[PDB]
Protein backbone atom coordinates (compact mmCIF):
# COMPACT_ATOMS: atom_id res chain seq x y z
CA UNK A 1 0.00 0.00 0.00
CA UNK A 2 2.45 2.57 1.16
CA UNK A 3 4.52 4.40 -1.67
CA UNK A 4 7.86 6.05 -1.40
CA UNK A 5 8.63 7.72 -4.97
CA UNK A 6 6.29 7.47 -7.55
CA UNK A 7 4.54 9.61 -10.39
CA UNK A 8 3.20 10.51 -13.22
CA UNK A 9 4.84 13.73 -14.42
CA UNK A 10 6.17 13.41 -17.79
CA UNK A 11 6.02 14.79 -21.71
CA UNK A 12 2.06 13.15 -23.12
CA UNK A 13 -1.13 13.47 -22.88
CA UNK A 14 -2.65 10.41 -22.50
CA UNK A 15 -6.82 10.96 -21.90
CA UNK A 16 -7.48 7.06 -23.43
CA UNK A 17 -5.46 3.86 -23.89
CA UNK A 18 -5.87 2.47 -27.73
CA UNK A 19 -7.14 -0.57 -28.83
CA UNK A 20 -5.11 -3.57 -30.73
CA UNK A 21 -6.11 -6.42 -32.38
CA UNK A 22 -2.41 -9.22 -32.28
CA UNK A 23 -2.11 -9.81 -35.66
CA UNK A 24 -0.28 -13.01 -34.20
CA UNK A 25 0.24 -14.95 -31.31
CA UNK A 26 3.37 -14.34 -28.60
CA UNK A 27 4.81 -15.90 -25.46
CA UNK A 28 6.19 -13.49 -23.40
CA UNK A 29 9.88 -15.43 -22.57
CA UNK A 30 9.83 -13.14 -19.45
CA UNK A 31 7.72 -12.35 -16.33
CA UNK A 32 7.24 -8.63 -17.37
CA UNK A 33 6.43 -8.87 -20.67
CA UNK A 34 3.06 -9.95 -21.93
CA UNK A 35 1.07 -13.13 -22.86
CA UNK A 36 -1.44 -13.27 -25.81
CA UNK A 37 -2.57 -14.65 -28.98
CA UNK A 38 -4.28 -13.62 -32.66
CA UNK A 39 -6.98 -12.17 -32.38
CA UNK A 40 -6.90 -11.29 -28.40
CA UNK A 41 -7.11 -7.26 -28.28
CA UNK A 42 -4.44 -5.40 -26.40
CA UNK A 43 -4.83 -2.16 -24.69
CA UNK A 44 -2.04 0.05 -25.63
CA UNK A 45 -1.35 2.56 -22.25
CA UNK A 46 2.19 3.10 -23.30
CA UNK A 47 3.55 2.94 -26.54
CA UNK A 48 5.73 4.99 -28.81
CA UNK A 49 5.92 6.54 -32.35
CA UNK A 50 7.43 3.53 -34.01
CA UNK A 51 6.14 0.33 -35.65
CA UNK A 52 9.73 -1.36 -35.10
CA UNK A 53 9.21 -1.36 -31.43
CA UNK A 54 7.97 -2.93 -28.38
CA UNK A 55 4.98 -1.42 -26.54
CA UNK A 56 3.49 -1.63 -23.29
CA UNK A 57 -0.37 -2.85 -23.09
CA UNK A 58 -3.02 -4.57 -21.17
CA UNK A 59 -4.96 -7.69 -21.58
CA UNK A 60 -6.77 -9.91 -19.58
CA UNK A 61 -6.14 -8.09 -16.49
CA UNK A 62 -2.52 -8.03 -17.45
CA UNK A 63 0.03 -5.77 -18.25
CA UNK A 64 3.59 -6.48 -20.34
CA UNK A 65 5.53 -5.30 -22.97
CA UNK A 66 5.55 -6.60 -26.90
CA UNK A 67 6.14 -5.73 -30.07
CA UNK A 68 3.71 -3.81 -32.35
CA UNK A 69 4.19 -5.72 -35.14
CA UNK A 70 2.29 -8.55 -33.81
CA UNK A 71 -0.45 -6.39 -33.66
CA UNK A 72 -2.09 -3.62 -35.88
CA UNK A 73 -4.54 -0.52 -35.11
CA UNK A 74 -8.30 -0.77 -35.79
CA UNK A 75 -10.44 1.99 -36.01
CA UNK A 76 -13.93 2.64 -37.15
CA UNK A 77 -14.80 4.87 -40.02
CA UNK A 78 -12.53 7.79 -40.35
CA UNK A 79 -14.53 9.63 -43.32
CA UNK A 80 -17.89 8.22 -42.57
Amino acid sequence: GSSGSSGHERVGNLNQPIEVTALYSFEGQQPGDLNFQAGDRITVISKTDSHFDWWEGKLRGQTGIFPANYVTMNSGPSSG
